[PDB]
């Protein structure tokens, strides 16, 4: 059985020619609205939230960890390095790497976060530790974005990622200081203007992390503070049948617009 919300999302999906996954959590009453909420989708860059959060968790017992400089070698650079390329044969702190990964989608920065955690398995272990039984990170940048049909690697479900994002940014999966830091980073994201943000009222405060990959994979996960009511969490994942499909950030904006009706 479907609601009018789900019917609108299905119609959007059909018009788009792809596969759409949505999960909304309204923290006013803890209700969820889902569309393909339990199907796996390639996370691409939305996985960077879990990596940054894992490092924040480490820093709860290692107080200066975020300020630890990490060397950036020429050989570290991968396919998209807008911030890390400015520090070749130099350093970035784990805070700087987190900010670059989250706010500029820097892939070299993500690889340093992954390395700090002992590899992709270290990111997954953190996910399990905070109760996310679904998330899996298998690869480093750039190959974690291959978004191949049927490939379970580097996937999660909209429901799991929404629950996790809620716990990380509004709940207490992190310490109070670390939760606030993650919120600060997400709020300052530079890559999200055309995605979930474009489908929500401009007066609402939004923190988000985008992701993109092959098969026209176009993703965004967001924590949302509407005008005068409890915050929301929204995950929008989208992927398409053919490898070189174009990005469709407009589909994410449209999904957000649909979800926001009556909120
Ligand atoms: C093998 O890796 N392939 C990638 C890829 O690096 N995706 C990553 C991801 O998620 N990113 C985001 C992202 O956050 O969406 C942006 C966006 O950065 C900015 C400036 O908005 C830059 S690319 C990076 C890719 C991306 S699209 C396509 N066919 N492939």
């Amino acid at each position: 059985q479907t609601s009018a919300v789900q019917q609108k999302l299905a119609a959007l999906e059909k018009s788009s020619g792809g596969r759409l996954g949505v999960a909304l959590i309204d923290t006013a009453d803890n209700t969820q609205v889902l569309y393909r909420g339990d199907e796996r989708f390639p996370m691409c860059g939305t996985s960077k939230v879990m990596a940054a959060a894992a490092v924040l968790k480490q820093s709860e017992t290692q107080k200066q960890l975020l300020n630890q400089p990490v060397e950036i070698k020429p050989a570290d650079l991968v396919n998209y390095n807008p911030i890390a390329e400015k520090h070749v044969n130099g350093t970035m702190t784990l805070a700087e790497l987190s900010a670059a990964a989250l706010q500029y989608s820097d892939n070299t920065a993500m690889n340093k976060l992954i390395a700090q955690l002992g590899g992709p398995g270290g990111v997954t272990a953190f996910a399990r530790a905070i109760g996310d039984e679904t998330f899996r990170l298998d690869r480093t940048e750039p190959t974690l974005n291959t978004a191949i049909p049927g490939d379970p690697r580097d996937t999660t479900t909209p429901r799991a990622m929404a629950q996790t994002l809620r716990q990380l940014t509004l709940g207490h999966a992190l310490g109070e200081t670390q939760r606030a830091q993650l919120v600060t980073w997400l709020k300052g994201n530079t890559t999200g203007a055309a995605s979930i943000r474009a489908g929500l009222p401009t007066s609402w405060t939004v923190g988000d992390k985008t992701g993109s990959g092959d098969y026209g994979t176009t993703n965004d996960i967001a924590v949302i503070w509407p005008q005068g009511r409890a915050p929301l969490v929204l995950v929008t994942y989208f992927t398409q049948p053919q490898q070189n499909a174009e990005s469709r950030r407009d589909v994410l904006a449209s999904a957000a617009r649909i979800i926001a009706e009556g909120l």
